[PDB]
């Protein structure tokens, strides 16, 4: 098997063309057979199962996230399926158990899974909606990457950027990865031992234009607490949006569509203190139409988390720091520094007045692939 040393992160890199990536993602969904389409929905449903498994083993899950408290079940499921591509023996087996894909072995068919995740990506944007995923494989200087592994990540996303980097100076390493990712994407990012020789980071950007809405001129006060308050630019739209008021669990849900299959969900607790408990009831394994005038904050959010913290209860840190065998990734010594997910989430522009001027929960769902693309919590629209 041939190899190659990732170019040093300081080398010239042309920026990624998102509009060219979107055309590719739509092409992927366009040429999907019936079996591949069901496989995409299947993997979207399986990523949800993993996501719900992550909310059950976390009382306060959001101390894991740096910045905006947004979470991508599809990206977490893809980062694990991507690492499995380079795993062997015990490491591969333990990763396979976490994914729980009920398909016949080709070991798990990592190529079919990753190609299914890119399918749920293309299904969403093929309907205004912008979803982009790029993977950065950051390695110590001189570490040899195996070609079949890099080429298989391209099944997850056409944009794969392997670069070599000096991890000895660590605080500078985190700046170079951010200064590199922002220079090549134009987004905002965040990141965080000295033995490390590999950092496998997924960076995804979502931009959702809701039609029928508009950015109001004057801001409105957003109450982070009953004591503290901040003014925020607000979106405003009116239409027949699905809704439901849960009197038993005292919370209300609003579903405003993006497309025929993709929608945004908004869980508003009746009282502010119920936020963490209302979250437990919703994010875990009934709406009807109503004329609603929705007013919610314009969301320009950025956050990041290490899967080793999300899946600490699944012993992922042990999977990646004990008996490690990523020898399909590289023959050289691998010490995982971070397994990152960095999310740039943008939400931009008789009667029931629904106003999100208090902490709320949200989610982006797509019925095409029955996939929770994003779960999140907005205690403060500004960060």
């Amino acid at each position: 098997d041939p190899t190659f040393i990732p170019a040093p992160i300081q080398a010239k890199t042309s920026p990624v063309d998102e509009k060219a990536l979107q055309d590719q993602l739509v092409l992927v969904a366009a040429k999907l057979d019936t079996e591949d389409k069901l496989r995409a929905a299947m993997v979207g449903m399986l990523a949800n199962f993993l996501g719900f498994r992550i909310y059950g083993m976390h009382s306060e899950l959001w101390g894991v996230v740096h910045g905006a408290t947004v979470l991508s079940p599809t990206a977490v499921f893809g980062t694990l399926a991507s690492l499995y591509l380079g795993a062997l023996d015990h490491t591969a087996d333990r990763l396979q158990a976490i994914l729980g894909v009920p398909w016949k072995d080709k070991r798990l068919d990592a190529h079919k899974v990753l190609s299914a995740l890119q399918a749920v990506q293309g299904l969403l944007v093929a309907q205004q909606l912008l979803l982009s995923t790029v993977v950065g494989v950051f390695t110590a200087p001189g570490l040899h990457l195996k070609q079949p592994f890099v080429q298989g990540l391209a099944l997850y996303t056409p944009v794969v950027l392997p670069r070599s980097l000096d991890f000895t100076e660590l605080d500078v390493a985190a700046e170079k990865i951010d200064r590199f990712m922002q220079a090549v994407t134009g987004w905002k990012t965040g990141s965080s031992s000295v033995d490390s020789t590999l950092a496998f980071n997924t960076y995804v950007h979502f931009q959702g234009k809701m039609k029928g809405f508009s950015l109001l001129a004057e801001p409105q006060e957003f109450w982070v607490d009953q004591s503290t308050s901040v003014s925020v630019p607000m979106l405003s739209g009116m239409g027949t949006f699905q809704h439901w008021s849960d009197i038993q669990d005292q919370f209300s849900v609003t579903q405003v569509p993006f497309t025929e299959s993709a929608s945004l969900l908004l869980i508003q607790p009746h009282y502010a203190s119920d936020l963490d408990k209302v979250e437990g009831l919703t994010f875990q394994q009934k709406l009807s139409p109503r004329t609603i005038h929705l007013t919610m904050p314009q969301l320009v959010l950025q956050g990041s988390y290490d899967l080793q913290d999300l899946l600490a209860q699944a012993e992922l840190p042990a999977i990646l720091h004990t008996e490690l065998n990523l020898q399909k990734l590289s023959n050289d010594r691998i010490r995982v520094g971070e397994v990152l997910n960095s999310i740039f989430f943008e939400l931009e522009a008789e009667v029931l007045e629904v106003t999100l001027n208090r902490p709320f929960l949200f989610a982006v769902y797509d019925q095409s692939a029955t996939a929770l693309h994003f779960l999140g919590r907005v205690a403060n629209p500004l960060s």
